[PDB]
């Protein structure tokens, strides 16, 4: 009986994070490309859009994460 | 002045999560493939191994995440 949220909610947080990393350009452009295709494959897997993260993230407040420890929640 | 941890620490948590998803087979094998190549591209970007997550995760206790909200920390 785990409670690590749903892979959907997590994936949204995940791709939004990399979208933020490439946004702020905290990573080399070569690595950024690898992140872009990564997020694409992630979104491909669960069948969602990377800009739909808002709807999904707003669906999950979490019980530990939420805010502050991750600023890419919203 | 953000404090959302380092993209390294996060990436490790990220790939380990998908590794757990495909482990428990919570996702279709087609989606699993997309996750596998995703994790590969993620690991490619930051230049790390997906099994090295332990070393990286043990490097980050986090201030909100840590445990319970995510069981794929350890």
């Amino acid at each position: 009986s785990v409670d690590s949220a749903s892979k959907e909610e997590i994936a949204a947080l995940i791709v939004n994070y990399f979208s933020s990393i490439v946004e702020k350009k905290e990573i080399s452009e070569d690595g950024a490309d690898s992140l872009n295709v990564a997020m694409d494959c992630i979104s491909e897997a669960f069948g969602f859009e990377r800009e739909a993260v808002s709807g999904i993230l707003g669906k999950s407040e979490f019980k530990g994460q939420h805010l502050a420890d991750i600023l890419n929640s919203a």
